[PDB]
């Protein structure tokens, strides 16, 4: 009689997120090809978007999805990414059907669930690149000199995906990727 079961129509997330899509439309430049699909700030709206969008393993080669916090564009040029970098995970051709979709959904849940605790503010978003040569998934962070935040993020993320502990993943600064002719950290 006292303890009435309570329920909620919406369950807000701690941050608002935006899903971006990149298509290699050869009539446009790189930046013009990076477009905002939609924003969400609740569990219900995340699942409504995820269940009704094309899987990463079904995208054409050269396409990308990105989930970034509201106000952060998924590019090195953004103020919140300029001094940052990314933890990069590389997949071979065999892993497209077996790992890509599982890894990306686990990455999305990692982000929206704030799995990095006190280093949550260092997280900017994640990107999945679908490529014929090999797929890639990355988590983008705001400051490549914050070693404690970067390595905590990397360690929690690598363990979450269930990656074998013997093969390392690297963290590349965006300033180094933008000038490539090199990893700052490994985990
Ligand atoms: C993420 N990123 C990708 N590029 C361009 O995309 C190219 C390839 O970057 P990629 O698509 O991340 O890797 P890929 O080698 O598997 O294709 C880079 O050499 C840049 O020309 C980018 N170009 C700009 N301006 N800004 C970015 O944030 C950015």
């Amino acid at each position: 009689m006292v303890a009435n079961p309570e329920h909620y129509i919406k369950h807000p997330l701690q941050n608002r997120w935006a899903l971006w899509f990149f298509k290699n439309d050869k009539s446009k430049t790189w930046q013009a090809n990076l477009r905002l699909i939609s924003k969400f700030d609740t569990v219900e709206d995340f699942w409504a978007l995820y269940n009704h969008i094309q899987l990463s393993s079904n995208l054409m080669p050269g396409c990308d999805y990105s989930l970034f916090k509201d106000g952060i564009e998924p590019m090195w040029e953004d103020e919140k990414n300029k001094r940052g970098g990314r933890w990069l995970i590389t997949l071979n051709k065999q892993q497209r059907r077996s790992d890509l979709d599982r890894f990306w959904l686990e990455t999305l849940l990692c982000l929206i669930g704030e799995s990095f605790d006190d280093y949550s503010d260092d997280v900017c978003g994640a990107v999945v690149n679908v490529r014929a040569k090999g797929d890639k998934i990355a988590i983008w962070t705001t400051e490549c000199e914050n070693r404690e935040a970067v390595t905590h993020i990397g360690r929690v993320y690598k363990e979450r995906l269930g990656l074998p502990p013997k093969i390392v993943i690297g963290y590349q600064s965006h300033a180094d990727t933008a000038t490539k002719s090199k990893n700052r950290f490994v985990v």
